[PDB]
């Protein structure tokens, strides 16, 4: 009546999906900034920028604790499956 | 009459702004989908050292959902820069001659 290894280890998928996606995206989306920020006069950009470059850090955070909660899921499924045995 | 000049074409501010709008639907669509995992580990494992992943992960989150929003508002910036682009390229057009 608890989740099965099964699910657990497919959930975990979908954690580490999401956690290579969320990093995709901010690497391609910081280049762009980059460009962009660099071609652009006056602060039109500025606030933008700004809030781009304080939230980063916590985007990435992020990713690599949805890789973690992918290892301990799958670190679980196998204790689950041990105990089973 | 004039803007702070952005050194980028039109076509590559659309380009860009696609990227931003395409970047903030995912890390949304993501957010929705891990948040409803979240969910259902809560309810199977309730205990310090899954706790330690829950609360970095409700803490962590409302930002990502700010970063998200961020996307598509730098999506709209460009695609009304573009715009203006377009705009006072025509009007310099316009005015120009003896
Ligand atoms: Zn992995
Ligand atoms: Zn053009
Ligand atoms: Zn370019
Ligand atoms: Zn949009
Ligand atoms: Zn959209
Ligand atoms: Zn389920
Ligand atoms: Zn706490």
């Amino acid at each position: 009546i608890k989740m099965s290894p099964e699910e657990i280890r497919a959930k975990s998928q979908s954690y580490g999906q999401g956690s290579d996606q969320i990093r995709q995206i901010l690497s391609d989306l910081t280049r762009a900034q980059g460009e962009i920020a660099a071609n652009w006069e006056g602060q039109a950009f500025s606030r933008f920028e700004e809030q781009f470059q304080q939230l980063s850090p916590k985007v990435e955070k992020f990713a690599q604790l949805l890789e973690e909660i992918k290892q301990q899921l799958n670190s679980t499924a196998d204790a689950v499956q041990e105990q089973d045995q």
